[PDB]
């Protein structure tokens, strides 16, 4: 589309104690539970691990990122892992 996405960094931090900072690219218009699951999707973040935390976070994961406070690049969200984990496709 003519607008462009935005890139926005997350911090994540495990229960193991250990803590990276992603970035990711996406639209205001697009929601944590979606992002939550790219996240997933691309790092294989378990979403039920993945705690996802941000300044404007309501406890509705289907809200907006712009709606989050994720209104462009530059932007900076945090995410929690649990000890827990997932499975590997292959």
């Amino acid at each position: 589309m003519p607008t462009q996405d935005i890139r926005l960094w997350v911090s994540v931090e495990d229960a193991q104690m250990h803590t990276v900072t992603i970035w990711l690219t996406v639209r205001p218009d697009m929601t944590v539970a979606s992002l939550k699951d790219m996240v997933f999707l691309d790092y294989g973040f378990p979403p039920v691990l993945q705690q996802w935390v941000i300044g404007q976070r309501l406890a509705r994961d289907q809200e907006t990122l712009h709606s989050h406070g994720v209104r462009q690049n530059g932007d900076s969200a945090y995410l929690y892992l649990l000890s827990a984990r997932n499975t590997s496709l292959n």
